[PDB]
């Protein structure tokens, strides 16, 4: 069933025609430019096949592939950074490997050895090393994907699967406005919003378009009768404020089933707790608490965290037909800038850290 | 172009390699046998391309296709029946087209003319007409799909899409259900009321959990009061004598967690035209079912859907207790009546406006 593929059995097929690299100064739009190679591993009832780094090419899928009919698909997202010394380093990839496996088990997709996938990805990034940019605010986005590939129309356990990894060079704090409407629910307790599955994203496109029509940039996902702040778009939410007791704290919603356990989220919690300058807690945040904190002048900063945008400040929330100004930007944004500075130092290798995996 | 593809612009490529084809062939397993041809239509920001009936072949997709990363995918399911006179007819396909368009709009996928897609599908079934079986209880399952095919990694409205249709020749038996409140299929404010791929993938593990606990399918419960919503991928109906003493047929309302089934609607239409009992759409709770079973007021409980048509329920495993549902010892009179009437309409024994000739 699952004996896993090995990096030692990795086959390499180099490209005959290397693609046109963007070049210095050229704008790198998110997920539009792809590298020369990709990783590919196939699975069936007998087990996993040999992993291979092959040229970037199209996938050949049967029209009845369960990935297209029943969303037997999941993905991951992590970044690789290149420092001044030309050394490429991956940001906490072990955590993405842990999350990917959990997503695989939830969709009855094959298990794999996390360290073997990590080594195969390390080798893929090494082959396409020249594609990783070295300018400030730039990186390489790594996109691992595991899909069901059963050539049948029954809603069941796939007897075939495909694991592939693609790479994208991405370029270079901008404040965002949010729509907070209780009618749109992203995830439910006992659901699958805590897993990075394709199914959680497609239905959010219309909600984002609805945010744009009301003058907002992103969506503030509310949950329950008390209107709990859960996520901001595809990012985890943090609030830096003076709490009701009078203590300065950094709060983010707890992992109770409706929150995707973000790697950047975990990193910000680790970093803030190591400093020991304020209280760091995982607690439910309601719109009433936020509103009362805003009118009492207790809110300092509100922001989103995730791989793509890193740390994204919030300046406005549209809730119950009222525009609420969030004092982020006016408060520095001190905490955001400190988090960004320390993350940039770790990521680009200015400061050595166990969080970075060298390629 | 401009708004929709036209069936008048239909291109036809016949197969140079026709495959297998069953006897009969004895076990006609659902979705494992495919026909010789498929319909394919592409879309981009400039409009729809020319529709094409081509041989059954693999799809060629870019690794960054939005259908594989963000589940910008939807599907439909309807059946084509071959009668005595060898005439093939589709069951209320207009309703499936209406639902497919609603699903498309929910995922910001391109709009299309419903009657033009129906005509393109009619032409596809005509090309593969010999694949439709004529035996009792058999049919041709039609599977339309619309996917996002944007070669980018941003979660946004696709600038490219693909619409394809594949066909499957397919062939009263009671079922057992697992009723555990821990499993949630859909939520109010969600997308369980649309036939999107995303609603099915997470159910695979739950179905495996039903099988290892001794049941054949899942009874989907919702809320603190344990509302019976769906039976697997079928709508649920309860035929009973209500607390007020009135004989009624009830099915959960379209409040966001129920998929508006074509068979569901057809059973509601038929039962309403008979006028022999009350026919309503209302929430059904496990407490109400238990109370009715104890008082001997339940006659029949069943699921409705395209694949299994009408499926009787005999057992529900709830709170680690096996609850016997008396469906089979009450005939099942209503199920058999629905099945008889559906068969007469489907196989062309009686002419009806619900059937679309191919
Ligand atoms: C990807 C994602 C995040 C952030 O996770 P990171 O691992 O930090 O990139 C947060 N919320 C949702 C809904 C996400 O999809
Ligand atoms: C397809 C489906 C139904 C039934 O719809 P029909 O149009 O009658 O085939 C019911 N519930 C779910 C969840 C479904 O996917």
């Amino acid at each position: 069933a699952s004996s896993s593929f090995k990096a030692a059995d990795l086959q390499l097929e180099m490209t005959q025609k290397p693609h046109k690299k963007p070049g210095p100064g050229e704008p790198l739009v998110f997920g539009k430019t792809f590298t020369d190679h990709m990783l590919m591993v196939e699975w069936n009832d007998k087990g996993w096949g040999q992993p291979r780094i092959q040229p970037f090419q199209n996938l050949t899928l049967h029209p009845a592939s369960s990935s297209l009919h029943y969303s037997l698909q999941l993905f991951e997202g992590m970044k690789a950074f290149k420092g001044k010394d030309q050394q490429v380093r991956l940001f906490r990839p072990w955590l993405n490997m842990d999350r990917m496996l959990r997503s695989a088990m939830r969709l009855c997709l094959p298990s794999f050895d996390k360290l073997e996938l990590l080594e195969c990805i390390r080798r893929l990034i090494e082959v396409d090393k020249d594609w990783v940019p070295d300018a400030a605010g730039t990186s390489l986005y790594v996109r691992p994907v595991l899909i069901g590939n059963e050539p049948s129309l029954g809603v069941s356990q796939p007897r075939r699967a495909l694991l592939f990894v693609i790479l994208c060079p991405v370029g270079a704090v901008t404040p965002v406005s949010l729509l907070a409407d209780p009618a749109f629910i992203r995830a439910w307790v006992g659901g699958v919003g805590n897993y990075k599955l394709g199914g959680n994203y497609g239905p959010t496109v219309l909600v984002q378009q609805e945010a744009l029509k009301r003058g907002c940039e992103q969506v503030l996902w509310l949950y329950g009768p008390d209107h709990q702040l859960t996520e901001v778009g595809t990012m985890n939410i943090f609030v830096y404020w003076t709490h009701e007791d009078g203590v300065l704290e950094l709060v983010t919603p707890p992992l109770n089933g409706v929150i995707l356990p973000g790697v950047v989220r975990q990193s910000l919690l680790d970093m803030a707790q190591t400093w020991g300058e304020f209280r760091v807690v995982e607690r439910t945040i309601t719109m009433k608490q936020l509103l009362r904190a805003l009118e009492e002048g207790r809110v300092r900063e509100v922001f989103g965290s995730g791989t793509a945008c890193q740390v994204a400040p919030v300046h406005r929330i549209l809730y119950k037909d009222r525009n609420l100004h969030i004092p982020t930007m006016e408060n520095g944004p001190e905490l955001i800038l400190r988090f960004q500075k320390e993350l940039k130092e770790i990521q680009y290798g200015i400061r050595a850290h166990e969080w970075m995996f060298p390629v």
